[PDB]
């Protein structure tokens, strides 16, 4: 088949809408996401009617080899998407639809600053093939774009989707302008992280601070160094689960604050205990209590100053 | 080859069964799953026997290519199936018989609430292609619908296999509104998980809580520092083969009750310490005989607790 | 090409047989594993001879497209074999000889109680389909099935590998009862499991046990502590190999009754100290003394019923 | 199609030009990494005018089996390039334009010495067919090579991305000697492995050394060797990311010099409290008043020496 | 096309040689290693040349499509490799010159007895088609067999790269016998093995010795103890690299007789502190004093003998 000839110089104009149906396997590492949708297409196909008579008002039902299929690309994926055509009806009046599914993968950059209260902003580009016969711009359509509002992409909720044309932007553009952008917003499930990580982490501090009501310095050793083990065993479990991020993040600088605590209370306790040596009892008492008052208010202080950084 | 052509408007019914062969590879974090299995398709075929001939009454074997094949599709799945056509037998009469073999990956979602004891339900969906000569309604036959009653998914028990028939409630449809949903239920083993996870955290809890009956400061601080740190590790182990999930679990909140437990000891050993220095000696012993008496029963009604809130 | 047409309606005999390459990637997980080995066709074709002259007693060579070969499909398969013909010679008799290799997965159940010493028995299946001229009968000839004696699957030794004929029983099944069974058993070399596995945990267990020749209370607490953490840590590294098992095995036996163990072993020594602080030495003495032998003793007897319990 | 006659002998320059889009999965055990860029070609194609009209002057819009497109292959490549063919557009003048997308796996070699501070290169070759018309020789433009400086490859900061020719270099070689070496440098972004490493590690090393400033023999040998275990835990956790690597790296020969020091403080506690013991205090005060400025500044020699030995 | 005619009754000679160019991906766990590289192909093709005249004495350049190219098949690969023919020249002589590239998945047996000074052997085996023209017997070359030098399998180094005849040694072999074995010989790098694994065991071994020059019981059950928590956790660390081996290992030996003496430690100290207890403190410093000769002289000797025994 070929394209339909031009009329009166008129823009074949492409509206062009996707319908999603299934979002997964949201890869961090690779920075990917496996995505199966739908995909509407109706162009302007006057002068090439097929049967228009009105006693045949009967939607007339087509195969892939029996007209024009545009041609449209995806820029951000590894390959070509998996093409699976579901049906092609046209109405008589000349207006051609098209639907299949498809499962690609989009190549889309993630930020894990802010990790426990992320937002992320996913992109999809379609680019349109020129043509011989007139150029063709994209449309964007309101009523085909949409979602089935039963995404079961678990651990994140869809805010919108919508799409907007933007110029191509390349280097080795000629002609075309008009690509399209697909933006899908998703946000975060916090719930369930603070208490999988946040207070057991807590806990774990509380239990080193208890060493400033005691004095004996084996126990008083035994407790932090053993709490020191237990953060460290802790991090290695959270670390399972958080992505490979080589950038600062929230909970990197909470786990830096964490070891350099420990390192001070470490340092506290073996000055109390040096001093108790040397015979000057009130020094070290006089320590012991500011220290006890000092450190959960210097924490609080620093968590709040981080928290106002991290988050504007 | 072409669809039949129509008699007497009579739409076309094709009846559909799905028999299980093989389930296996139930990916968790993927929420995916391999099925492989049979398929039986029997539609009607009148006006376009195949050698009628009593004397004929031999059963007709064809190839893929030679008859119209109805085109059926899956909806929640990655690709198009592995067709491997078995056989093609009809009978003089005009029904025919056709069975192949597939092996596809089925997008399911997956709870995991109730964990130790849930159960779930795998759907699969089928939609057949529209056609010019008349409209298809998919019926289902409970006949050819079953499992081979030696499926190899360790680790569950499949209860029922039966399928119904729904509405498309698809936002792109025109005409299509008869999908087919066959329902799988299946229940997970849950024997071995109490030996395996919940009898040692209980010994391992016991053994912290020995330290009611002792005196030794420096012994009851080791007792309980190193037995939250068995229990970070024993937590270690138990996430290498619990799948990620991100929302609240059973054995989540179990797990942070025995973290809570943990802090609540640590204050009453370090309280018992401090009065027994201060040389209030009645006080302790009496909070420490109380101790013995609160932690247990304060445990099991939270447990019982959790367990209505999680169970009705 | 057509198949051969009948004679005197005897039935097509097809001797099949398979030969072992290599055996490997025995996944247990996916309870898969995938084989590459040789395949070897001989069917009767009388009446369409190849130039049966005697002075043309030269093997006949022939290519796929040039003569019927018969369509064998595998059942407990993921996807339709690699073929990869290697020669087809055929004898101016009449017997043809075909040989292909083939890689594919096949999908066999594997039981892991008696894991340490247990053995597999791996099933492959094989199905013709009908045809027209007359029914195919599957036949195994015992000179062209077998091994090549150099199987590199490591860790296991292949005993035999021999085959049969069963009914199909199928449920969809119309003529076709002659399905072929071919079974390899392996079995696992557990030398080294004993000391990889089983000797390091007496080791620690014993080392626990020598709390009972002590009577400082804080270095047998230390002592049955961290050696309940050194053996988490043991049984975290044994599970790296350990397969994932829905069910009871010995070795989680064994290791649920260590954890017994070691709880019944920090009771006692609650118990002892408790008498000592409350002044009764004679008692703590008699119990530390019985001690000594009641452990060893009724953990053999317990190992005993345990094998003989999982082993007849 | 055909490739162009020659004319007068001169040999046919085709001008390369690869576009970068997305550069990601830089896979280090592997040694590999996927590259999704663009790729342009344009080869005189002079004496095969495509109407050369003025009044036509409008740009020549052609498909892949149209005219001879030259034949490219990459050498340090897994599998054939995933060719998608975007535009074919030539002037009439006879200059033709031919752009298309590929997602390829490259072989390029990486080291991973002053891993933390390392600086990699990495390599795509490009090698044209010979023809039977006449001799083509690759040719580099300045102005189509580039990059769209949006590279998503997070963790680096590329600097150029320049091509030079080369000679084949090959033994099998014949007359091919114009090979294309497309070099692409990036730089590591160390600002977040500082405190995600190095810092914890310096800290446990302070609290292991705080132990010169006590008696007690078990409080040093609790704090030595509690440390000790923290060190092998927190290896642990940072051998996650670290590629393997079968050769010294700085941060290897860091952990084995905090290995040695580990050892020379459990001796030095250990000869401090055999004086102690033997009742030689004065000795033993020496000893300990010299390690506390003996071990720091010996670890700072030491590192500085082996940075300097590590970085010129 | 068609294969060339025979002559005289002479044995067809192909000339094979394959140019090595990336080797990578050793995998351990399924015993499989990819490989890509070149082949060369060079066969007698008299009676068939391609324009002999002198004044034609270009070089004649060809398609695939245009003459028989012999058909080669690899024995142990896990599917056809791809092939990507590169060029195709034939000297007016009547000799042909065949390049192409391949990247296919070889199938080696690997033994990882003497791990970290092992050395192993690459096979990979050649078969050519029978013919109905005349029998075709492979011969090498050893011009054009060879390697790049610049092969990037890091941790190896490459010492010969050689080729022989040998019998199919095939229990279904009819007149094939003249299969091709490529050997590559590679030996390890065990230069960062001693400082990654060796050294800091020796370090945790001795700095556990180290508790026979003092009496502190709770201080020595501390020490060993600790260390041996410590050893398992570093053996844990080593085990993520090692493979999975179903054999014993000299690391293996090394790790059994390392618990061995943690055992004898172990008893070693009980027995000090019980006759301490018992009052004979003579006996108990004899024992002290000859253990902190008798352990590492016996430890010696046994590396020794092990050492001796797994290296001849
Ligand atoms: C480099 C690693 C150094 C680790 C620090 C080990 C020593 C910490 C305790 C020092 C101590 O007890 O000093 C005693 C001394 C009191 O004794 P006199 O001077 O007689 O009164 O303590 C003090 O009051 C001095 C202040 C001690 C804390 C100061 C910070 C020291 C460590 C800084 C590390 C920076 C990184
Ligand atoms: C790092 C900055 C640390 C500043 C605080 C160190 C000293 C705090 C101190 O002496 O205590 C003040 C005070 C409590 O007073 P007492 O301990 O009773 O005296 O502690 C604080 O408020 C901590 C300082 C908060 C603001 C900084
Ligand atoms: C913030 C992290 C704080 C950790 C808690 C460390 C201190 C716990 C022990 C306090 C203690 O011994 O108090 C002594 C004191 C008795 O001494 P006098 O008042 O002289 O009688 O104890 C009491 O009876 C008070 C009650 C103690 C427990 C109350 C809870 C304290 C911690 C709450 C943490 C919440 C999160
Ligand atoms: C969190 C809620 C904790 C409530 C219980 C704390 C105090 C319990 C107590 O004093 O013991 C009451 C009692 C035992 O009495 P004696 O210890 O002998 O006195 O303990 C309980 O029953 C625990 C409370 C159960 C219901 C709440
Ligand atoms: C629920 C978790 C409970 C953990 C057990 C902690 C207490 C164990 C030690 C008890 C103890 O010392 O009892 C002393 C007592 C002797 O003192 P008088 O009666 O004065 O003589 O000991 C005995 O002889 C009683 C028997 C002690 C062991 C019995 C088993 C107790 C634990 C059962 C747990 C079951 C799960
Ligand atoms: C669980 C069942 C535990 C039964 C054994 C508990 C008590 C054993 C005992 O008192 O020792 C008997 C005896 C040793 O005698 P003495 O310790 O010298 O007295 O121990 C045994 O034989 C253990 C019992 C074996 C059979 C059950
Ligand atoms: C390995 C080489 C170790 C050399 C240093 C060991 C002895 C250092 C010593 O006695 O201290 C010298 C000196 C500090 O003097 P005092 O301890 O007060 O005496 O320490 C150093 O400077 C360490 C040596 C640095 C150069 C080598
Ligand atoms: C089974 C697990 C058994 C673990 C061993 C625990 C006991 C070890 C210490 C025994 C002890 O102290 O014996 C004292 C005793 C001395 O006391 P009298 O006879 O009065 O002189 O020690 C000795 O001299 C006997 C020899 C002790 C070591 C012998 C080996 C014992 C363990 C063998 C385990 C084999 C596996
Ligand atoms: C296992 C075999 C262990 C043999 C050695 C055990 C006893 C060694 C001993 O008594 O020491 C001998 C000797 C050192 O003599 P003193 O300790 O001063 O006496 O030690 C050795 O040489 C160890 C034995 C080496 C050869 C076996």
């Amino acid at each position: 088949v070929s394209p339909p000839p031009p009329i009166a110089d008129e823009p074949l104009t492409v509206n062009t809408g996707i319908y999603l149906i299934e979002c997964y396997s949201l890869d961090d590492k690779a920075e990917t996401f496996k995505v199966n949708a739908f995909l509407s297409l109706s162009w302007k196909d006057r002068r090439l009617a097929f049967d228009p008579v009105r006693s045949g008002v009967r939607v007339k039902t087509y195969e892939p080899e029996a007209i024009w299929i545009p041609e449209i690309r995806f820029v951000n994926v590894e390959n070509a998407r998996d093409a699976d055509v579901v049906d092609i009806s046209v109405s008589p009046d000349g207006t051609v639809q098209y639907l299949e599914r498809f499962s690609a993968r989009v190549l889309s950059p993630l930020d894990f600053r802010r990790y426990p209260f992320d937002s992320q902003t996913l992109h999809i580009y379609l680019i349109v093939r020129s043509v011989d016969t007139r150029n063709i711009v994209l449309a964007v359509d309101l009523e085909k774009v949409g979602k089935n509002d039963d995404v079961f992409l678990t651990g994140w909720d869809i805010e919108s989707f919508t799409a907007v044309v933007k110029p191509a932007n390349f280097a080795l553009e000629d002609r075309l302008e008009s690509k399209l952008d697909y933006q899908l917003r998703i946000s975060r499930q916090y719930f369930s992280y603070i208490p999988n990580i946040i207070l057991p982490m807590l806990f774990i501090l509380f239990i080193s601070w208890t060493a400033f009501w005691s004095t004996s310095y084996e126990a008083n050793v035994t407790l932090v160094v053993s709490t020191l083990i237990a953060h460290i065993a802790f991090n290695i479990l959270v670390e399972t689960n958080l992505p490979k991020t080589p950038y600062m993040t929230y909970t990197g600088a909470i786990i830096f604050m964490i070891y350099l605590f420990y390192f001070v209370a470490v340092i506290e306790v073996t000055v109390q205990h040096y001093l108790k040596v040397e015979s000057q009892p009130a020094r070290a008492a006089s320590i012991t209590r500011a220290s006890r008052i000092a450190f959960p208010v210097v924490f609080l202080l620093a968590n709040i100053i981080l928290a106002f950084l991290f988050f504007g």
